[PDB]
């Protein structure tokens, strides 16, 4: 895998799951999942990942 | 103007936990929403390390 590559894939990463455009910005408690923007997290009442009810959509902060 | 191999390295020192260095970030904090620590030392602050807020829940984190 080369370093071009692996750069591309961690940046990718941070970006939201749903849109691939805006970075990632919304934790879902209780299953955790860190996978949408604050836009894409807006419509969605269960995780598209694990489809558990989202009780809260906590923001997130890396500095 | 940075090289490819230092860009590498600077998005995976990010990754990591501000309190270890060594493990990776797992937890964010309720309410401030910092991610700043892995699930073993997030065990040792009652304050976020960033903001001083009292962090009332420790959320583990699942990027898939
Ligand atoms: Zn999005
Ligand atoms: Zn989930
Ligand atoms: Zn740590
Ligand atoms: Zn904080």
């Amino acid at each position: 895998i080369s370093t071009e590559e692996q750069l591309r894939r961690l940046q990718e990463e941070k970006l939201c799951k749903i849109c691939m455009d805006r970075n990632i910005a919304i934790v879902f408690v209780p299953c955790g999942h860190l996978v949408t923007c604050k836009q894409c997290a807006e419509a969605v009442d269960k995780c598209p990942m694990c489809y558990t009810v989202i009780t809260f959509k906590q923001k997130i902060f890396m500095s």
